[PDB]
């Protein structure tokens, strides 16, 4: 089998190391460590911000894992995707803290009072995480933000609070006072780059797949599909997606009776979770850019290899041109076509020296659509 340990691919797996998150984990340690060792002398609070898949939840889980046996605090994890209103959240806090509810229906204030009484009378210390807190109404978020400041009612600073959002809107939608408590304890998780995605995936492959079933080039292909090139490219950089594609590709290969992941397993897996290549964006390419994309498609079909060289594509492109009765454009022109296809997300390139891959669309179907379009233009 290719897949030797599938738990290494589930959402809940917490890897041994978190490459590229050493800084955020350190920051968290700095905000929380003293209080976890000796709680109740000040109110620790942080806000973790970053797009989906930038390691916010995993980083926080790793922090807990390091302190789990070295603290009296209770880790009360609240997934804001699931528990959104006051009643749902206080109920999950109460369950996590074993606080029995009364027979009578309680008001919002009664509930908070009950939670304060239990924290105080049982001398408890809660590390409360409100994950994906953009899901809550701002008034709920403020209630919990303000609770940790009430040391005289609590008896100590009994609450350390981490809240998690995608961007600054989770804080900006708070009233000014409330915003005052959390601002400047902000830890930012930027979209992962291609190289960082690769390092994450290599760890997963080493832990979860058979030795020799995956190559560095295959992981690089998936990282080229998912990693952010520049940090403002916030629609990429998602490690969840990258790991999901790796696992889907390993399984596709295995189910087909193969021992090694091939480029087509990645393309098909990528298309199940991502937008593939738009026919609309193909139609608009100039003729020779279509022919050059057809050429890259033909070389990659022949190579069975994630990447082909620019020289390969150009030799393929001369053959393609003569088939379709066209004279081939010159090297520098092909170079600009490659630049444009890369800018549009149609192809991915990496330096060796230039390597080209098509990771987002199965080649048999791309090849058919591009051929159709060329045939129509040359009809
Ligand atoms: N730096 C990393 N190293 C290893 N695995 C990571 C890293 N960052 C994220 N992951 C994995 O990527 C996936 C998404 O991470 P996650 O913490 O769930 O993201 P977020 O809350 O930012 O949306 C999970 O499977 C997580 O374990
Ligand atoms: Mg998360």
């Amino acid at each position: 089998a290719i897949v030797v340990d599938d738990s290494v691919f589930s959402p809940s797996y917490v890897p041994k190391r978190l490459p590229h998150r050493e800084q955020q984990l350190q920051q968290l340690d700095i905000l929380l460590g003293n209080w976890l060792r000796n709680p109740g002398h000040h109110y620790p609070r942080a806000t973790l911000l970053g797009r989906p898949g930038t390691g916010k939840t995993v980083t926080l889980r790793k922090l807990w894992e390091l302190y789990k046996d070295k603290t009296t605090a209770r880790f009360v994890y609240i997934n804001g995707f699931i528990y959104r209103n006051f009643t749902a959240i206080i109920g999950e806090i109460a369950r996590s803290l074993n606080i029995p509810f009364p027979r009578r229906g309680l008001s919002r204030d009664e509930f908070l009072a009950l939670l304060v009484e239990h924290l105080r009378e049982r001398d408890l210390y809660m590390f409360l995480v409100l994950d994906d807190a953009f899901n809550l109404a701002p008034d709920i978020l403020s209630t919990f933000i303000r609770l940790g400041q009430e040391a005289d009612k609590l008896g100590a600073f009994r609450i350390a609070l981490v809240i998690v959002g995608h961007n600054d809107a989770v804080l900006n939608n708070l009233d000014p006072s409330t915003r005052g408590i959390m601002g400047k304890y902000v830890i930012r998780f930027s979209p992962y780059t291609k190289d960082q995605i690769f390092d994450i995936l290599l760890d997963r492959a080493k832990a979860g797949l058979a030795e020799g079933s995956y190559s560095e080039d295959i992981l690089q292909m998936i990282a080229d599909i998912t990693g952010a090139q520049t940090p403002l490219d916030t629609n990429r950089g998602d490690a969840r997606l990258a790991i999901d594609i790796l696992y889907r590709s390993a399984y596709a290969a295995q189910q087909n009776g193969r021992k090694h992941i091939a480029p087509e397993d990645v393309r098909k897996s990528s298309k199940e979770v991502l937008f593939g290549i738009s026919e609309e964006v193909l139609i608009g390419l100039p003729l020779h850019e279509k022919l050059f994309l057809l050429a890259i498609v033909r070389s990659l079909k022949i190579s069975h290899t994630p990447y082909i060289t620019f020289g390969d594509a150009e030799e393929s492109y001369k053959i393609v041109c003569e088939e379709y009765g066209e004279r081939p454009r010159v090297h520098s022109q092909l170079w600009s076509y490659l630049n444009d296809l890369r800018e549009k997300g149609i192809v991915e390139t990496r330096q060796n020296t230039t390597l080209i891959s098509i990771g987002t669309e199965p080649l048999d179907t791309l090849e058919a659509v591009i051929t159709k379009l060329i045939k129509e233009e040359l009809r």
